[PDB]
């Protein structure tokens, strides 16, 4: 089905945010397990798989528009040196992809594409999620102190 | 424990040929998916999941090491349009990557990292393997004709 | 509850599309059956029954709103006599509902009816989700030839 | 027990025909299996694991009646190089063995080994079976043509 | 995927072993359940089985790396004629075999194909376990004596 | 089967390196466990049940070469009195004998004894994961604080 | 809690005899399972578990007392290098350490440490157990024969 072509722009440049944070939440996942972090590493790797099923969900919509996916251009990663700075440059990426989720999400009503629209406001509810959960643990570094903080991420979550 | 430098920038190399193969076989899956070829599709996307697998392993093998994992630096993907292409790009890729890790083997015999071989031929051997059903796909499209080939890559696999 | 009255037509319109697709999905379906093409029987009887659900929601939608459900005037159907003129009567079909769909939901924002719109974009998901079954289809009987296309709807699907 | 001097060597010879056969089966099933064919894989591998049985009633007979079995001499094999020409070579060996066995199985009768005449005739029972499905194969590669039986040889069979 | 030629003649070499071993290992053990020795049957069955595994697995490293296996010449075997004889015979061979293997292995390194090395290894590994068990059961006949030994392989083994 | 000399002479030092590793953790971990830090009792306690399997794999395959396992010679321990030091100590030991166990495998492929060195670079990485586990909780001292960290050895770990 | 200075010298002692026990029981069994002698293996082998036991009991006994245990002395191992004399160094070994336990027994009666005596009291009821089964076997070989008494050890034990 022949879709919008500024939609199929906005489809790939959220897409393009997604890639950078797989790879972010994977690195920095693997970054905790190798520190012994062990709570951290299940946490931020599952949130790694979830933004695969974000960019999973936006190029299949890409391909049905019938439009190009772009998976070639990786925009810029923040990796940082110790807990916090990571999970800073998380949040950061979060907020910049969930500014331009509600750019698309407005221009999508404006053209009609109500099922790209439904589609976004989901995945924005999950990025919303997301942003909670890293204020919660910047925050809770902030309350009990960082080793505090450190120590219960060693044992695993439930 | 302080690795050698060289090891350090060859599993760099081979974590950026990984990361190329999860996005071209991660694309080429959900290409396959919209044209109806659920058979290709499954194939596709569960060696997307085994070169994610491979990546894994690269990056905590650098982490152990004590480098730095390249996440950032994307090489050139090869899509192609059509069955044939598509699968001739992955095997160009499959065999310019096995060429990699032939070098990175041998140099880590060199310096006596025997454990970082043993990773590395364990993954030749998986991509070897791929290979060999590239090849035999690409084959079956020439012993059946193209439309036979595809037919049969529309209901799933076991 | 009483509705906009101009929310009432529209789920009148929007049901009257709905009534003749279940009628055109029914016949085409068993036709499909005479001819022993049964993986088409059962995809095309199943999106009758998908029709009649979102007839359904419309006569209860407009009964709660306190107005008249219509299902007298029936469209006008494109039955066809082979397999690529049914699914391509079907898409149009498809197509023009969804026109009509796009246009009711956003009326229904205009006037505040947040219920009534979050149905139809539901609706209008589903029937994008028919419309890509029917361009998959269509175009396989291009890529696989249409001998080979009508043998492999001879047994059925999973 | 003393065996007929003449019997022993009709034993050896119809043993050597199934050495012949295991290893020709043997490599014939898994040049299907290079070539995707898995489904002629399977049955092609199934009878040299027949094949192996015949040679072992062969053996066990041989070393009850006091002779020395010959696993020594290795006949020709015709391997092959395309389905039809292997399929063929499989037929031709079946038929000049089957001739091996009427042979023996007369020359039993005449000395009185009514035990060696029954286990040769139930062999020979199955070889019949060979040459039935064979020649089945055969004449469908005629019927279906080359390319829609190579197709029909990818998935596996029950 | 083109292989080595030298990679394939040393494949063909080992598969040779393997085809002899295949066939002495299988008339000794029934040449020992001819004399009610099923112990000693059974193990010898299963080694040729195992000899059959590593056939196998020479035979589909040969076709992936498009040579043509050698299942024609067959080497001298040397039957033996009591029991120790035929064990020091399975030695002397299993023995010549892992001669064999230990230069294709170096090669392989020299030339970078590490998998058909990696596959090489394991067999070696399974080839010294036979030499183990067949160095273990020629020294009990000398520390029991023969009547002894013989008199423990008549019932089965767990 | 007749072993090389040197080899039989590698892996005496290593089977020496591995009783003294034995003895080490045995102690550690019952000191650990009269400390109330029963986490560490129970994984120290676990590494020396892993050094006494590698014991086990150098002493049956020195006997299999026909050399003589040495189990008199003890090296020299070095026990610890806290925590820390305790840790240092068996980091210091494992570094020692992954060095020793990198000449060997270097020397065992010069000689072609291709399953030594197999056994030996698996026993390798097993080291090499000691060795990251011991890193990590050394610099987990120094993230979290000596107090923080004895307190989460108390109780004990899945 | 503080113990007496001669008690803790005494539980060295003892746990030096168990350390060599440990080692020479371990060597034996796999010497035994090297030459096929599956049930000396099991048995050996399981002594040699048994004084690790012992020697557990002894090192938090120290411990407990505030000793500090002695695992760097290693005793004189008799080794041997046939099942007679290996069997009867083990049982010299064993009425040594007979000997030491009922000294230390009669001296923790004196200085009142009834807890240290009770468990010691428990370790020489095992280690007569052991000499038990030693002199039983050792007689058993006079008694059937050297050839029958090795025939017996094939095969594994209920």
């Amino acid at each position: 089905m022949k879709g919008d072509v500024k939609i199929i722009n906005y489809l790939n440049k959220l897409l393009g945010n997604e890639l950078v944070a797989i790879n972010q939440y994977f690195l920095h996942a693997r970054m905790f397990k190798n520190w012994g972090l062990m709570r951290l590493n299940d946490v931020e790797y599952h949130e790694s798989i979830d933004e695969h099923k974000h960019a999973d969900k936006y190029i299949e919509r890409i391909l049905f528009l019938e439009g190009i996916p772009n998976l070639q251009d990786l925009g810029k990663l923040g990796i940082g040196e110790d807990v916090e700075e990571m999970l800073q440059s998380d949040l950061a990426l979060e907020l910049e992809g969930a500014d331009d989720l509600r750019e698309a999400i407005a221009y999508a009503d404006s053209v009609h594409d109500y099922v790209s629209r439904d589609m976004m406001i989901e995945i924005l509810a999950d990025e919303e999620g997301h942003i909670d959960w890293l204020e919660t643990e910047l925050d809770l570094i902030g309350k009990i102190g960082l080793q505090n903080y450190l120590q219960s991420q060693i044992k695993v979550k439930d």
